RNA sequence: UUUUUUU
């Protein structure tokens, strides 16, 4: 029932180009700019329009309450993706930002969202959000909403999370009383738009987080329905650690004259702070191998572990076998009630439960303090998924370890895996090589 | 049963 709106732009009006270089940035010579990017491994796709990178938080002219939250976090320097992404976002250009897992992409798009909103007329009664952020999972949308909440406690900005499995009442109430920032999964937002609980008439700033996942074949049509409701002169910002060829052309259906920035290797790459370990075994030894791994992991104080499996059924079965065998393990997947999913992820965040067993519902975006191990019990569907899964550890500056159970049935992915491992200068299991050569 | 994504 949702039809592509054709906006008549001749009526409304809104503010776009408000970024002004800080004096420490204005005085940067081209040499100094190239050295900044080179040192931070920032690449601006050749021929694109792009401001200079900043190298300090005060360069972005965030409001003071934002800075106070940054100082409460004791964040001392913006990450590479923030150094180049803050100014580009704040300048108003459509963009694609590609940077390794745990590199701070969330703030890279949330804080310019706040400045953006601050240069707009205030919301009136009945107005929809100015900034819309779209994410592939309910937990990820809730996490991003809590970030936006920490940086808006001392301002007039309100945000809300719009996602399924949760009661509609409080979400509808948030929407009708008015929020500047809306974080959403696609289904529940489509539902609310069709029934008129919210609308996208004031939406001028649109973020696709985990953008390559949102453009895959199951999400693309939902993304298209939502984005057909947004004025075509909106600013569009796509973010991910992975940007495979197959999505690139498609992304341009939702972008105008955009700029792409990459941090790190232009090819597919994991975060280099993860120790990557690959075990070649048969399917049938996976159970035994896991137990031995866990017995090692659980002999140390810092033991927080995510275990990834391919299906909801194996998620349940492995979890039950671990807990009957007796381990302190809990699971999260798409057939759990949303109350159970929230309870399990909160227990895992807070250190009450050291072992999470998950499907790919937990593979993207989740930022959980002190995850020290990631275990691919089942190899994932793609190299990209591999990179995101193991990026659940070694966030920000921390280190972490990834163990992968690789079987002859995974053989057609071995090559691509080897390429990720070599790109991260890892010691390659000779058994993996020898499996490929035969 | 890939996995997610409004009852
Ligand atoms: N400038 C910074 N300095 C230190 N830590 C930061 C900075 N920006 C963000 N972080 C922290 O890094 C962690 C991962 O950031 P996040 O946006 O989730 O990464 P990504 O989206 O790039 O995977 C978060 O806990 C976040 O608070
Ligand atoms: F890329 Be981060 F892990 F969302
Ligand atoms: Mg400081
Ligand atoms: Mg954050
Ligand atoms: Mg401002
Ligand atoms: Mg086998
Ligand atoms: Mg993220
Ligand atoms: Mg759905």
């Amino acid at each position: 029932l949702r039809k592509k709106k054709w906006d008549l732009s001749e009526l409304p009006k809104f503010e776009k180009n408000f970024y002004v270089e800080h004096p420490e940035v204005a005085r940067l010579t081209p040499y100094e700019v190239d050295e900044l990017r080179r040192k931070k491994e920032i690449t601006v796709r050749g021929g694109d329009v792009c401001p200079k990178p900043v190298f300090a938080f005060h360069h972005a002219n965030f409001p003071q309450y934002v800075m106070d939250v940054l100082m409460d976090q004791h964040f001392t320097e913006p990450t590479p993706i923030q150094c180049q992404g803050f100014p580009l976002a704040l300048s108003g250009r459509d963009m694609v930002g590609i940077a390794q897992t745990g590199s701070g992409k969330t703030l890279a798009y949330l804080l310019p969202a706040i400045v953006h909103i601050n240069h707009q007329p205030y919301l009136e009664r009945g107005d929809g959000p100015i900034c819309l952020v779209l994410a592939p999972t309910r937990e990820l949308a809730q996490q991003v909403q809590q970030v936006a909440d920490d940086y808006g406690k001392c301002s007039r900005l309100k945000s809300t999370c719009i996602y399924g499995g949760a009661p509609k009442g409080p979400q509808i109430r948030d929407l009708e009383r008015g929020v500047e920032i809306c974080i959403a999964t696609p289904g529940r937002l489509i539902d609310f738009l069709e029934s008129g609980k919210t609308n996208l008439r004031r939406c001028t700033y649109l973020v696709l987080d985990e953008a390559d996942r949102m453009l895959d074949m199951g999400f693309e049509p939902q993304i298209r329905k939502i984005v057909d409701q947004i004025r075509p002169d909106r600013q569009t910002l796509m973010w991910s650690a992975t940007w495979p060829k197959e999505v690139r052309q498609l992304a341009e259906d939702f972008l105008r004259d955009y700029t792409q920035i990459n941090v790190g290797n232009l090819e597919l790459s994991a975060n280099h702070n993860i120790l990557q370990i690959v075990d070649v075994c048969m399917e049938s030894e996976k159970d035994h191998k896991l137990i031995q791994l866990m017995e090692e992991i659980m002999a140390e104080k810092e033991n927080k572990t995510i275990i990834f499996v391919e299906t909801k059924r194996r998620c349940d079965d492995l979890t039950r076998r671990m807990r009957r065998d007796g381990w302190p393990a809990m699971c999260i997947h798409g057939d759990k009630s949303q109350p159970e999913r929230d309870w399990v992820l909160n227990e895992f965040r807070s250190g009450k439960a050291p072992i999470l067993i998950a499907t790919d519902v937990a593979s993207r975006g989740l930022d959980v303090e002190d995850v020290k191990f990631v275990i691919n019990y089942d190899y994932p569907n793609s190299s990209e998924d591999y990179v995101h899964r193991i990026g659940r550890t070694a966030r920000s500056t921390n280190k972490g370890t990834a163990y992968t159970f690789f079987t002859p049935g995974n053989l057609k992915q071995a090559r691509e895996l080897i390429k990720v491992l070599e790109e991260a200068n890892q010691a390659i299991n000779p058994k993996l090589m020898q499996l490929v050569d035969h």
